[PDB]
């Protein structure tokens, strides 16, 4: 399949050049799989999500995404124009308040919802969970990304935003998930985005065109923006029964467009999410 004129980042993943405009993709498009969205909300009546995106949790007196990150976040992963996985299920999980703060132990606790309500739910192809949030260090949290992954879950975490070594921030820093870095347009890191060993791949986080809150759309940057298209690939390729919940981020670093990033440290991998689809 070819959607043509889309934003830039869904170009990218489908291509081994910068530059192009069409993203081509299986048609499975990730039907029979399910990611989470764990972040401000969803507001699941967009247009954009055509039914297919539904708040399962929250830890505030709403489920309505008053923000926008977290409905963003899931236009990334799965909106028929903005996102990846365009037939996937998308589930919300509300831990940040409409400000975009949550303590770590409302952080936690989504994390352990999605290990348990995952079996509630029907997801043949596999689940994923997408975390575009992080702070300071913590091994509880570190430890809760830990646990949602070992239950069966591709979580897919931000690096960060501080242009620092994401070996201090979490969840980014736990090895056993699957760290995101963001890019831009031009093959170059962003400006913005974390670095260091603990990084497994970078996907598009500069200018991002998604789903807002108000059945709006916007551009925003974040290495909460490469998160749910490494979300989203790895939901896809779930689907295409080429890899695991356990395995896709080995698998999507090991099928990387490699060496075609600049500004990249010294010890931080240069590999670019990418679906390696050929019609
Ligand atoms: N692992 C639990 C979750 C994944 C699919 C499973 C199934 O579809 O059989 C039930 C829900």
């Amino acid at each position: 399949a070819a959607q043509t004129n889309a934003p830039w980042g869904l170009a990218r993943i489908s291509s081994t050049s910068p530059g192009t405009s069409t993203y081509y993709y299986d048609e499975s498009a990730g039907q029979g799989s399910c990611v989470y969205v764990i972040d401000t909300g969803i507001e699941a009546s967009h247009p954009e999500f055509e039914g297919r995106a539904q708040m399962v949790k929250t830890y505030y007196y709403s489920s309505r995404d008053g923000n926008g990150h977290g409905t963003h976040c899931a236009g990334t992963v799965g909106s028929r124009t903005y996102g990846v996985a365009k037939k996937t299920q998308l589930f919300g999980v509300k831990v940040l308040d409409d400000n975009g703060s949550g303590q770590y132990s409302t952080i936690i606790a989504g994390m352990d919802f999605v290990a348990s309500d995952k079996n509630n739910r029907n997801c043949p192809k596999g689940v994923v969970a997408s975390l575009s949030l992080g702070g300071g260090y913590s091994s509880s949290v570190n430890s809760a990304a830990a646990r949602l992954q070992s239950s069966g879950v591709m979580v897919a975490v931000a690096a960060g935003n501080n242009n620092a070594d994401a070996r201090n921030y979490s969840p980014a820093s736990e090895p056993s998930v699957c760290t995101v870095g963001a890019s831009d347009r031009y093959d170059r890191r962003s400006s913005f985005s974390n670095y260091g060993s603990v990084l497994d791949i970078f996907g598009p986080g500069t200018d991002i065109l998604s789903t807002w809150i108000g059945g709006s759309t916007r551009s925003i940057s974040g290495t909460s923006m490469a998160t749910p298209h490494v979300a989203g690939l790895a939901a896809y390729l779930m689907t295409l029964g080429k890899t695991t919940a356990a395995s896709a981020c080995r698998y999507i670093a090991d099928t990387a467009n490699k060496g075609d990033l600049s500004n990249i440290p010294f010890g931080t991998v240069n590999l670019l999410a990418y679906n390696n689809y050929q019609a």
